[PDB]
């Protein structure tokens, strides 16, 4: 009954904060500061409905240049923590701040997870409070790069205010879970997979 989610995207967009919003607890270190905080992948979990939500937070692996002390190692850690594959890649972006570095992050997502990764990706917009409606912003946006990203993700978008509490927090998480359910329906309940994921899964069952 696991539902596995990997938080991906540019550094500082509110990845760790989003994981915290979803799990409704302080699972991942998140705070104000100009430098990158998350330096290693982390895993946490919680229940929602009748599924165990499993979330993998990520360091700055999606930057164009290597900004990791051990990039290859952290990618491997990400794979091992999410095996046999994520149900969702949550591509975290800050609303009104989709830059070339965000475009780079999306390319790095495809490099690390495969050219088909976008098919299991949902675009999460953080800083929702900075808005009208999310749909209205999208239509009014002349950010062509962002429109391409959203189209590549089949129009699957959701907005969070990571500082949301109580009922507001609930509603936004409900919205995300609705998005996830719709994606899972489209994919016949399957998680994302690729050759490295299947290789890990086979290795784990051991020599015969
Ligand atoms: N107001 C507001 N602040 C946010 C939102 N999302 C994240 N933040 C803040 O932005 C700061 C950075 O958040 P993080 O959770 O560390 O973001 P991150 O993407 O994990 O950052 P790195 O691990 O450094 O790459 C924190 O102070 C958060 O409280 C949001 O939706 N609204
Ligand atoms: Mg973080």
């Amino acid at each position: 009954s696991e539902l596995r989610i990997i938080l991906v995207g540019k550094t500082g967009t509110g990845k760790s904060a989003a994981g915290n919003s979803i799990l409704r607890k302080q699972a991942f270190e998140s705070k104000l500061g100009s430098q990158t905080l998350t330096k290693t992948c982390s895993k946490s979990q919680g229940s929602w409905g009748n599924r165990e939500i499993v979330i993998i937070d990520t360091p700055d692996m999606f930057s164009w240049k290597d900004h990791c002390e051990a990039l290859y190692k952290e990618v491997q850690r990400c794979y091992l923590l999410s095996a046999p594959g994520p149900h969702v890649l949550l591509l975290v972006t800050q609303l009104g701040r989709y830059t070339s570095q965000d475009q780079q992050a999306a390319q790095r997502v495809k490099e690390i997870f495969g050219e088909d990764a976008m098919g299991h990706t949902i675009v999460l917009f953080t800083h929702k409070e900075d808005l009208g409606s999310l749909m209205d912003y999208m239509h009014d946006s002349d950010n062509k790069a962002l429109s391409k990203l959203v189209a590549a993700c089949g129009g699957r978008i959701c907005a969070f205010n990571n500082r949301a509490e109580g009922s507001n927090q609930d509603d936004q998480v409900k919205e995300l879970m609705d998005c996830i359910e719709d994606l899972l329906m489209e994919k016949n309940g399957d998680h994302y997979t690729n050759g490295l994921y299947s290789l890990i899964q086979r290795s784990k069952c051991g020599p015969v």
